[PDB]
């Protein structure tokens, strides 16, 4: 591929170095290596959470009374569990023969957390058999330990899918990088109240923004707008997962 | 026991003698050595199940798809069964040495089927386990070969637990007889849209009545009374089964 050509900086003004740190360009390599290897699309979708919102809202003494914190994180896991399952090339990856798909029969789901170090994506195993309030804590226990440089990689391994989450700073959307070999990474970001139809007048309803990127080579599109559609419809009513 | 003294019943008018089914001296003879046996409360409660309800009539269609019609029973065995192992006295019975209860890890609970034979009771294994359509269609399977006369004993034994349903045709409350050496039973009533207290006006609720009866050596009152109420609280909304 051509490289950028150098410029001398200076000639402009003033300048000043600042390395990266080991983990940045680790982090740079990889984004990379996945940009160039994954023909990415993205495929946006709303969805209605009032719900989940208040439900999520209620549960806030059950979650203080087991010292955990239940914030979207979790209700998105589960969801996104669910999915993974119904859906099975969501759970998968090209086979290095780039003639065959490996299924995986596992769902671990990993998130990202912005570090000062760098990025790190701790992994969630199993996140098909674990309660909210259960992955409500290790998401937090995981978080902590990557932010104070004391997460093993260990836990940065075999992951299926990967959830990126910027509602807690702002934004509309934006187009997440697939984090090959896994297959797709749905970004999230803020949450706005919308009016939205209801066949008569506009209802305000508080609408989630989801990003899924995926790797077009093993997803088309049409089963891309088929799990953000469901993942919308899961997040509408939860019980849905009961079934 | 003191004997009823027998009566020349022809002495009033025109009797006529038909028999009782194998099936019904055996029903008989369990609920009299039931009654002598198990000292009897019976605590009353009422859910509100509006949201229960128009999800049960929402998820119609995927019910059908999947050949199954989702009743109420399987939302009932699963709200039980998660309280079932929350409040493991419930789940347990009194040991024949009168000095231990057997509390067992493993939560199969049965369902009251009245057939023209007699009463049949059939055991769904592992409640905790099955999801809505799997209990709904179970429940229904059950049922049927318990009409007709096509049960095995295999599915007649080793219950935690029975659930006994009249709400399908009327009725306030009940008193049921427990099924030892279980513990409790549930009895289950006809739904009626009831004026409920929000505070400041009465709004119309859909009520399902309760009538837990239980063994009162193993089970207290304030168990009991716990009991119902945290399934009208499960029942009112089913999601905190997720958490
Ligand atoms: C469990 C954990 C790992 C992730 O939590 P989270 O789901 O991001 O939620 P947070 O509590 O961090 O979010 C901060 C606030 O923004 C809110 N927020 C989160 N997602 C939102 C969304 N998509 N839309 C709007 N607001 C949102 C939260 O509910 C929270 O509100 P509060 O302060 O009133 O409680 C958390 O303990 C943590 O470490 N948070 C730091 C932020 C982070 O790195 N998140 C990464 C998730 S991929
Ligand atoms: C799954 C099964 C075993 C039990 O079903 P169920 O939960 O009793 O529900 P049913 O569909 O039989 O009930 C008949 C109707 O009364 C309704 N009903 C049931 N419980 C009710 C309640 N507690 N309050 C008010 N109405 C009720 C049902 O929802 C149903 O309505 P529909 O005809 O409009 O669909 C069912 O297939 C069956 O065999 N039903 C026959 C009745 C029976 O023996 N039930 C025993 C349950 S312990
Ligand atoms: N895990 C890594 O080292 C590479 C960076 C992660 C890929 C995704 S999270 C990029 C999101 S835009
Ligand atoms: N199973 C039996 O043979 C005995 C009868 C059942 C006990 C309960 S269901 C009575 C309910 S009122």
């Amino acid at each position: 591929i051509p490289p950028i050509p150098p410029v001398d900086f200076a000639k402009y003004g003033e300048i000043e170095e600042v390395p990266m740190t080991r983990l940045m360009q680790i982090g740079a390599t990889n984004l990379h290596r996945s940009w160039l290897n994954v023909p990415h699309v993205t495929q946006f979708e709303s969805a209605d959470i009032t719900e989940l919102e208040a439900f999520r809202v209620a549960q806030k003494a059950v979650a203080k009374k087991a010292g955990v914190k239940l914030t979207v994180l979790p209700l998105l896991l589960k969801a996104c569990a669910y999915l993974l399952k119904e859906l099975p090339d969501f759970n998968s990856s090209l086979a290095p023969s780039g003639q065959a798909l490996i299924r995986k029969k596992y769902v671990h789901i990993g998130f990202a957390v912005d570090t000062p170090d760098g990025l790190l994506v701790p992994v969630i195993r199993n996140v098909d058999q674990k309660s909210l309030l259960q992955l409500a804590a290790e998401a937090a226990e995981l978080a902590e330990k990557a932010r104070s440089k004391k997460l093993g990689a260990d836990a940065m391994q075999g992951a299926c899918f990967t959830i990126s989450s910027l509602g807690h700073i702002g934004g509309t959307a934006f187009t997440p990088i697939v984090n090959a070999p896994e297959v797709a990474i749905l970004g999230v970001s803020k949450a706005s109240m919308q009016p939205v139809w209801d066949g008569k007048a506009f209802q305000p309803r508080l609408m989630l923004p989801l990003s899924l990127s995926y790797d077009h080579r093993v997803i088309n599109g049409a089963a891309a707008a088929r799990f953000t559609k469901r993942l919308g419809d899961l997040l509408a009513d939860i019980r849905a997962i009961l079934l």
